[PDB]
RNA sequence: GUGCUCGCUUCGGCAGCACAUAUACUAAAAUUGGAACGAUACAGAGAAGAUUAGCAUGGCCCCUGCGCAAGGAUGACA
């Protein structure tokens, strides 16, 4: 039982670390740890692409019960889409 | 199905007759798994002897001292 794919609404934190800099010792956890980490996953990325393509992977879409399938919209659902920015603008 | 029986039988039909003789990885779809030497991150002298300083031992030749063994020549009247 695996649920479809659902894209994120949240945008992701990939610059809000940019020139704060972390001293690592022994004891810290890979939590604080220099670069990107997957909470879910429990991984440490140094790249902000390379963690894009973690949380855009079959791995870590497994681990919050996703699968590699879309969901197919309908009619309506486009229409009123398009509806609902004309009334918000 | 086509055509034919001097058949029943009517052109509405029926019974029999000649030919037709055994296709398919068969598949449209089902699903969950395991996955780089590709990137970034680290290191990166990515090919050298893996050393040189003394003293003592060991070999050869003298010199000196002590010991052992066997010896050579010489010296001393009252």
């Amino acid at each position: 039982k695996r649920e479809l794919l659902r894209h994120r609404d949240y945008k992701v934190d990939l610059e809000s670390k940019l020139g704060k800099t972390i001293v690592i010792t022994k004891t810290t956890p890979q939590s604080e740890m220099g670069g990107y980490y997957c909470n879910v996953c429990d991984c440490v990325v140094k790249d902000s692409i390379n963690f894009l393509d973690h949380i855009n992977g079959k791995k870590h879409q497994r681990n919050l019960g996703m699968s590699m399938r879309v969901e197919r919209s309908t009619l309506d659902q486009v229409k009123k889409r398009f509806e609902v920015n004309k009334k918000k603008m």
